[PDB]
């Protein structure tokens, strides 16, 4: 399968770049309980980070300028971000790493689904220990070159760390590697780390000789959150972004912008996400399909619990069906929620994974309208 052809299943990314008279504060309390950032992620099954972040969109110039032959993806889970990168840059090879709980044979599930094969992942971390897959461990960085002898020009980190200290542990280790490593030193100090960070306190200095070049605030990030992507390099250290700066960019995006839908619809993926939400749910999701699902339940303890869960889902999809076609924005998402009477029953009955799937299906339905 052609990687550039697969790129049409990924939505266009909206973001703000902050390069490193009182400003004023932009506030908007959206009365929402659902993770609406998954609204345009219906074409992806195991992970969907590529719908939020892109290397061509955010750091396209650096990608052009450095021209890496190998990219290093750490804390990458199912590898949807790596999969989008493989579609944007079809000649790039990858070194993949993500924290593993066992010695069992693992592989980025989303990359395999999107790209087809793993031939471009020259190091998938096969046969690696738990610590050798942990970005906060020295051994992880010492075995990063076991296959690839290319310098860490651009390292991508999307790890969801336990505590904020873990982020620093990783950054310090990246710095310690790029300044000791025979391969990386031979290159120079023009080495980059594009890492996920949760901006909380202000005036938090980055480790010694780690400088922030830019901060990226993504539309696809949880609205209540403080998540951003920082582009780091070697040089005189500066401050990390603070919660304040991030919220203002997070708010302008939420208030001003709409979510772009993917140009093409991956029907196999949508059908997979539907069956993941409510087993047996088929596309197109219409009046007929919702009455069919309602008819399956009346044909008849955990038995009453799973049917209660099903009624909750059908009821929500029925509300989406009987709702006007609007633009994909938080003003419309707030209208959708605040016009549904059983919102609190919905969040109580459904689990986090089910609710994320419910929003992906809702998004498919909203895009399908008219
Ligand atoms: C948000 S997911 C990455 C999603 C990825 N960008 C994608 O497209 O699928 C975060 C991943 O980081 C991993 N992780 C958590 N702590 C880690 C650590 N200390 N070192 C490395 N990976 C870690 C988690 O196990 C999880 O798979
Ligand atoms: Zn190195």
């Amino acid at each position: 399968i052609d990687p550039t052809e697969q790129l049409a299943y990924f939505p266009k990314i909206t973001f703000e770049r902050l390069k490193n008279y009182a400003k004023g504060k932009l506030t908007r309390n959206y009365m929402i309980l659902l993770p609406w950032q998954h609204v345009n992620r219906y074409n992806f099954v195991f992970s969907s980070t590529g719908c939020k972040v892109s290397l061509k969109t955010c750091i396209g110039k650096l990608m052009k300028d450095l021209n890496p032959k190998v990219l290093y993806f750490i804390g990458e889970g199912a590898g949807n971000w790596m999969a989008r990168t493989a579609c944007e840059y079809p000649d790039i090879k990858f070194v993949y790493r993500s924290l593993k709980d066992d010695l069992d044979h693992h592989y980025p599930l989303e990359y395999q689904r999107v790209i087809g094969e793993l031939s471009r992942i020259i190091d998938s971390g096969e046969g690696l220990s738990m610590e050798t897959t942990d970005a906060t461990q020295k051994t992880h960085w010492d075995l990063i070159h076991r296959v690839s002898k290319d310098a860490l020009l651009i390292t991508l980190c999307d790890a969801e760390f336990k505590d904020r200290d873990d982020f620093f542990k990783m950054v310090i280790l990246w710095r310690k590697h790029v300044l000791s490593c025979r391969i990386c030193t031979t290159y120079g100090t023009d080495l980059y780390l594009f890492a996920k960070y949760h901006a909380k306190d202000c005036n938090v200095k980055l480790p010694f000789f780690v400088r922030s070049v830019a901060t990226f605030i993504m539309q696809g990030s949880k609205l209540s959150g403080s998540e951003c992507y920082i582009l780091l390099t070697l040089g005189h250290h500066n401050n990390l972004p603070c919660h304040g700066e991030i919220q203002n960019s997070k708010m302008k995006i939420a208030v001003c912008n709409d979510f772009y839908a993917a140009k093409k619809l991956d029907n196999k993926s949508i059908e997979a996400n539907c069956k993941s939400l409510l087993s047996g749910l088929r596309i197109p999701i219409n009046k007929k399909e919702l009455n069919r699902q309602r008819r399956l339940l009346t044909l008849q303890i955990e038995s009453k619990w799973l049917t209660n869960k099903a009624n909750t889902i059908i009821d929500w999809l029925e509300h989406i069906l009987n709702s006007p076609k609007g633009e994909l924005n938080y003003d419309f998402f707030e209208a959708l929620e605040n016009t549904y009477p059983n919102m609190i029953k919905l969040i109580d009955n459904l689990g986090n994974a089910e609710i994320k799937k419910l929003i992906e299906v809702t998004g498919y339905m909203l895009v399908s309208k008219k």
